């Protein structure tokens, strides 16, 4: 059974076919690819774009999305095997995925890490469990990676440069400030897709403590080798932005401080100057800027940057709708 | 771009066309005016009728409504300009409205005042922000006015009297008791639509402290002058109800006590006799009674009044569905 | 007006027609029985299967379900008559049911007992109120009985034995452990449907304190007399399971301890050995096992039992979709 858990699992030809189908759906939004079909959107965390885009996408293709929120409207789910369920969990994922599999044709899942132990969060237990027990295709709506965002981001870049080939472009994935420590998912996905696209990638962050999990650094290295791009970690803002064609900002908490955020709070607080402003964007090569949203203005990016004609964040957000429809159509 | 923020913004011919389209939809509920289209219903406060009527209306016209609840399922939104977003707000309305504008064809918004500072609440910031940044038509699902309710109310009155012309009718908008201070929205809208319809309007309330914001008193005066009706503020129950053709009850907190409700609590508590009972309705001219709902029985109106054949509250509530479909069809 | 509040209210011929229509819908899932129609699913308690199955069922039949959650998204409702609504309740069921009746064609309701006074919970006030004031058919989505579950359960049994006639089969409805006291609804429904099907039923529970309310014991006795089966209460595990063809587990709090759960906590804690494991299932006559879900593994049933080919819980859960579509089609 084929799922969409990570782009890294898909071949380039498959990914390209997805992006092309996405571009096609953007031209002809109404279709019958999901006529009489349905998808269960299981959210363990908040969402505005994801929930809206998937719901509308199912509708535009003649299908129906059922939005569920365990612990809110649906019952809380257990994921550990062989444990004695006497805690807050009412039922086990083995039952949930099998039942849903009798109702819907597709299952989307969103589950952020708990932020207490990266060792456990990095295992992607929720997503894997759904993929393991579900008799129907599973779609990652963001767990520790965000493959749907990668494709929306990629398509938006191809549309901006007027070509499917982004090789050679200088891509800067930069960390930015935020009062609280966030999921690395989007950062991990950006690194993954930018290198898979064969761009010259620079991971710009404050200190080595903010470097992404080895898993994704390794995925990127393997991708660079296969696509002809390049990977590089930098802590110097000015040299990073220099001549950049793309600047993708995202904030995340240092992995080494998982479950121990108190001491890392004073650490990030002294780097809020990583905020993407006009000055830093001025060093780029008339580069485009984007963020996955939700973004806090004057914290992650200044108002000027967000309103500049070079910010393609809205286009990228719109593309979430088109690429997800391509993914559902492919899996169905 | 044309929005439906307040009936006061629309011409009489436009309003009449809306009410007639509403009456038409009531006869033929299924249509294709919204085929393949969608509306984002953004609720910042609870709702039963509004959410249900809009959702079904979109469905009956071949479209789809996506229900969102910032702070609940969607991310909390910021509205102030140029501020440093380091508080509870994750993203700015500028982004939210622009993103939604890439997904849906219409945006409905419901946001009650915060009840801390009327000076700020009366600015209708949420609604205006959506209308400002949204590339698609915005619909007021109740903020400080409730235009959708005005039309449902108006249509129900025209159907009751068997005519579109309500000029000459004596209309009594009366305050009623409630343990807590409420939004003036419905009261403001009633005053607005009743005068726009050219009726002889009497705003019956306990003391001058309960008179509506000048903005709406002025809208009503201008409406009276243009339609040939009349406006009047009264604090005497018996003289108000006398010979009335319509009695519309609603409770609201005194504007002068915004952000300082403690001292106004003992003030309303001594006027719970404003409750619409058989006695007061007996003074009317076989007048009809209505309320926007949700209504607390034996507090705002007695059981007898609510069950009398003269209560048209259910009909008015049903009409929310029909007029809103007319509004969406017109804006699309 | 015909509602679906309990199977006990329906004749055998009607019930059989429902199960047959259900089997038919399972073969041809898409239809037009609810084209342009809608159902309001009012949930006062959590749900995953019920909400999903009804929502999809409405969609597959060309209709639309509107999901509501009083106190969450919709306004809190009052049910007592003639009371002064100055509490947490904003509106009365008389208004709610009448309004909904102007919007939707069907009303589903889910409302578990409050667990403070069985004398009040057993009156089924919410369900009855909706059925009383609603101008359109009402469907029990589980209150103190769960008729939709009975039919899903019944159909699954008929499919398992390859016949509509389950007379003669030995049916064991057994109590099982759970850290907290639960609703007896499913247990009451199982007893009701198993006897209505004319099986030899044994209610296996720890002590006489766990025997179901007389109402359902009496329904079962009347059913046994009419169908030719048999009813029996047992407290001995081994003799109960012996030669059983069906084993339906469910946990519930002792009725005599309603509103006084502290002393019954230590009572159930000494019977967690009622958990359906391989040993007990080994005594059966190659009997099938099922549970309504959500089920806690290793608490209500061991992992081995849940994964055995004799567990038909997933099939039964799937059938919720098919029988509910038959019910809606019949009531519409
Ligand atoms: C700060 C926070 O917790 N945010 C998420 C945003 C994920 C990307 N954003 C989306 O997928 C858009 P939506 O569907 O509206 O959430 C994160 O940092 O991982
Ligand atoms: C007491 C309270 O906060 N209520 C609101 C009711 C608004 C009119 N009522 C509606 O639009 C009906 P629904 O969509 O179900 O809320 C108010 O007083 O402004
Ligand atoms: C422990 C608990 O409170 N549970 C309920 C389950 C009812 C049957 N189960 C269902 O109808 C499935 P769903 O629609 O997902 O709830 C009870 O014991 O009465």
């Amino acid at each position: 059974l084929k799922h969409f858990l990570n782009t890294q699992d898909w071949s380039r030809a498959e990914l390209d076919a997805l992006l092309t189908q996405a571009a096609l759906f953007k031209r002809n939004k109404l279709g019958s690819e999901l006529k009489g079909k349905s998808i269960a959107l299981v959210f363990f965390n908040p969402s505005m774009r994801t929930r809206t885009s998937f719901e509308l996408g199912a509708f535009q293709l003649g299908g129906h999305a059922v939005v569920l929120q365990p612990g809110k409207d649906a019952w809380p789910i257990e994921f550990n095997l062989g444990t004695v369920m006497d805690g807050d969990t009412e039922e086990h994922i083995a039952e949930v995925a099998r039942v849903l599999g009798r109702y819907v044709d597709l299952i989307g899942v969103r589950a952020f890490p708990k932020f207490v132990d990266w060792s456990k969060d990095r295992e992607d237990q929720v997503l894997k469990s759904f993929a393991k027990y579900s008799p129907v295709p599973v779609i990652n709506m963001e767990t520790i990676t965000h493959p749907c965002q990668e494709l929306a981001h990629a398509l938006a870049l191809q549309e901006h440069f007027g070509t499917p080939d982004l090789r050679g472009k200088k891509y800067v994935l930069t960390w930015t400030y935020h009062p609280k420590p966030l999921n690395t998912a989007v950062a991990n996905s950006a690194l993954t897709i930018a290198t898979r696209m064969g761009m010259d990638v620079t991971l710009l962050c404050p200190t080595p403590d903010y470097i992404l999990d080895e898993r994704y650094m390794d995925w990127a290295a393997q991708n660079v080798a296969e696509s002809g791009g390049s990977l590089q970690v930098s802590h110097d803002i000015d040299s990073a932005y220099a001549g950049a064609d793309v600047v993708y900002a995202k904030s995340w908490g240092a992995l080494p401080f998982f479950g121990n955020w108190e001491p890392e709070k004073p650490i990030r607080d002294q780097y809020q100057h990583f905020i993407v402003d006009e000055r830093k964007m001025a060093l780029t090569n008339n580069g485009v800027f984007s963020h996955c949203l939700p973004l806090r203005r004057n914290v992650k990016a200044t108002d000027a940057v967000m309103d500049s004609p070079n910010c393609i964040a809205i286009d990228e957000a719109e593309n979430r709708l088109h690429v997800q429809k391509a993914i559902m159509a492919a899996l169905v």
